[PDB]
């Protein structure tokens, strides 16, 4: 996955002794350490929990006579009183985590009742009290590592889609439909338990960096927003494997725009921009880049909106004539200067890639560059040759695609930008 900390908090964590610790969450590991004040930083580290031997998170019901540092009844009091316990279950007993706020064990638990989804012990039961003086409040059990006396509200061994285990079962995998290939081969809808619809990229054998995309998967797993297709989980205990995905049912964007009988009004192409923008916008908030934005990389669904699809996954395509900057299946016509001429990737070569895509959108689907091969293209943008204003689009909408091609990525604008600027274009019509 990665090493960067999801959530960081300071938490009173009990041993009966109860100490402040300074509580770092990654997807591998939730470490606890002392906390440095006078640095504002980790100080010496007490310990920590590996996620994959977590096997449940919960609240716990309060102490019923808590100190006045742990009574449920600004800046001083988040940091000295802790009124609201959770738990973290793992072999070695759990683990009692008080929380000075509700909204905060509220964060950690949806955060951390997730990222548990691709654990391999997980519980379907919990203790709802405290273990105190040898035994359980709830059910009076004497042994710590004793069965939960009661059923999870949601319980992920029958949680829907999107709650439940990482890994779906294949046979619950009803095939209806071919839907075409792509880098990584065959893709299929179908029905999950006979009445979910999704859809089911089958990775070609020798496609993909399989064992880096299955723990990388970690990362993935947790990015949810509305204009992203949404990862539901994957099939990996065959030969070959699947990504379960939703399915939109009008294919891909490209050829969306192609269909000439649509006969988009302009307001419909912006709204197309701005549901992608919002995509865009959340990866990064999350520091998650695309490397791969385009138009044949968006998908629709049924509904006319238009979502992000196969973020990241460019990292994990073995074919050289992909990879390679000047590969024949390189997406050059999408690729920034610097992409090109030096490899730097970031956040602004993605804004890059959407500005020409915006283009494409007000082209109903036109080529880029349509005079131009691959090489004299990359040549020429990088002299300074630009996309002109498509005839669909205003000056306005013009120049917020225009303003993704700035020759110093610095001076190019954030999604955050972007999307204020669609947003007022909207309102000014
Ligand atoms: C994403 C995708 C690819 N492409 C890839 O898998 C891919 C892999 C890697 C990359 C990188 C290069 C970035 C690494 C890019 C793409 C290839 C084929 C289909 C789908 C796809 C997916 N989903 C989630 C749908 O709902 C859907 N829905 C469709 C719905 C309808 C139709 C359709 O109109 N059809 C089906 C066949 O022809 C008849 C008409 C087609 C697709 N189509
Ligand atoms: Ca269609
Ligand atoms: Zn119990």
């Amino acid at each position: 996955g990665m090493a960067t900390v999801i959530l960081e908090s300071i938490f009173l964590k009990r041993s009966l002794n109860f100490k402040k610790r300074l509580f770092l969450l990654t997807v591998q590991k939730l470490s606890y350490y002392e906390y440095d004040f006078e640095r504002g930083r980790r100080g010496s580290k007490k310990g920590s929990i590996d996620v994959e031997k977590i096997t449940c998170v919960e609240t716990v019901v309060p102490e019923k006579n808590p100190p006045p540092e742990r009574q449920i009844p600004e800046q001083i009091s988040i940091i000295e009183r802790f009124p609201y316990p959770f738990q973290v279950v793992y072999d070695e007993g759990p683990l009692y985590v008080f929380s000075p706020t509700e909204e905060l064990r509220k964060r950690w638990i949806h955060q951390l009742k997730n990222v548990i989804r691709y654990n391999s012990d997980l519980v379907q039961k919990y203790h709802p009290c405290f273990w105190i003086d040898g035994q359980y409040l709830c059910c009076s059990q004497t042994a710590k590592n004793a069965m939960g006396c009661q059923i999870l509200a949601a319980a992920p061994s029958t949680a829907g889609l999107g709650y439940g285990s990482w890994e779906i079962d294949p046979k619950d995998l009803t095939f209806l439909k071919e839907l075409g290939t792509g880098q990584f081969g065959v893709v299929k809808y179908g029905k999950w338990r006979g009445q979910y619809d999704v859809a089911i990229k089958m990775i070609k054998e020798g496609s993909m960096s399989e064992d880096e995309f299955i723990e990388e998967a970690k990362v993935m797993m947790n990015l949810s927003h509305e204009k992203l297709v949404q990862l539901y989980g994957v099939c990996t205990k065959q030969r070959p494997i699947f990504i379960i995905t939703e399915y939109m049912a009008n294919g891909c964007l490209l050829n969306y725009l192609r269909e000439m009988r649509h006969r988009f009004q302009t307001q419909q192409l912006l709204e197309m921009c701005k549901d992608v923008c919002e995509a865009m916008e959340y990866l990064e908030s999350k520091q998650f880049l695309h490397r791969d934005l385009a138009a044949r990389n968006c998908l629709v669904n049924d509904q006319g909106v238009v979502k992000v699809s196969d973020f990241g996954m460019t990292r994990y395509v073995l074919d050289d004539e992909y990879t390679s900057s000047t590969g024949s299946k390189f997406p050059v016509k999408w690729a920034s200067p610097e992409v090109l001429m030096y490899s730097k990737f970031s956040s602004k070569s993605d804004i890059w890639a959407f500005g020409v895509l915006m283009w494409e959108i007000y082209s109903l689907g036109k080529m880029p560059y349509e005079r131009f091969t691959n090489s004299e293209t990359a040549e020429h943008i990088a002299q300074g040759l630009r996309l002109p204003r498509p005839h669909l689009a205003s000056e306005r909408v013009y120049a917020i695609m225009y303003s993704c091609w700035h020759e110093k990525a610095d001076e190019r604008p954030t999604f955050k930008i972007l999307l204020s600027n669609i947003l007022d274009v909207m309102d000014e019509e």
